[PDB]
Parts: C-alpha cells; structure tokens; sequence
C-alpha cells in the first residue's frame, strides 16, 4: 500500500547513527523532507515487523503501540545566518509508545503532536 510506504519513507529508519542534530541533519534531507522544511519530524527504530504489529478500506483507527519504541524526533529550529536558507534541526531521542493511524492493518500515519 502506498500510505504504508509513504508512512515508512517519513518515519522509518532501522539502524540510524548518532541520534543527534547531525542525524536529523541527513535524514530529513535524504527522506525528501526539506526545501521546503517539514516542521517535526519523528523516526521510529529497530525492525519493520514490530512496527506493523501495532496495527479497510480509506478508514483508519488511532492506536497507541502497547510497548516502547527507539525514536528519533527532528524539530526544526533558529536557522543561522549563514545559511539561513537550510534547515536546521534538534534533535530529541527517546523509548516512547508511538500513537499511529492504522489503516488495514498497516500504519499510515503518525501522530506527531505528542512528540512536540
């Protein structure tokens, strides 16, 4: 389904080095989530089956994960004037239980509030 891959392209990433503002840096720009800059943005680690356990047709029920999960939360920050024109992310890592529409059985979106 193409929400579901769409949902892993903006949050998922197995294995991810460093979990700090030089992360966030490279993901959001390689996931495409830059010019123009997504405002948060949070990943969720470890493996792609665990993710999917969380959870027709266009209808989709809020579920919050029953255990934690590794993620990285990208939230965009004070630009500095040197490149005011790039986006410049904080990062905050945690174990959180993550809150996800499930649509058929698969995640397609996260709720990105809580991670504000």
């Amino acid at each position: 389904n193409s929400r579901y891959t769409h949902f892993l392209t903006q949050h998922y990433d197995a294995k991810p080095q460093g979990r700090d503002d030089r992360y966030c840096e490279s993901i959001m720009r390689r996931r495409g989530l830059t010019s123009p800059c997504k405002d948060i943005n949070t990943f969720i680690h470890g493996n792609k089956r665990s993710i999917k356990a969380i959870c027709n047709p266009h209808r989709e029920n809020l579920r919050i994960s029953k255990s934690s999960f590794q993620v990285t939360t990208c939230k965009l920050t004070t630009p500095s004037p040197q490149n005011i024109s790039n986006c410049q992310y904080r990062a905050t890592a945690g174990f959180r239980n993550v809150v996800v529409a499930c649509e058929n059985g698969l995640p397609v979106h996260l709720d990105q509030s809580i991670f504000r």
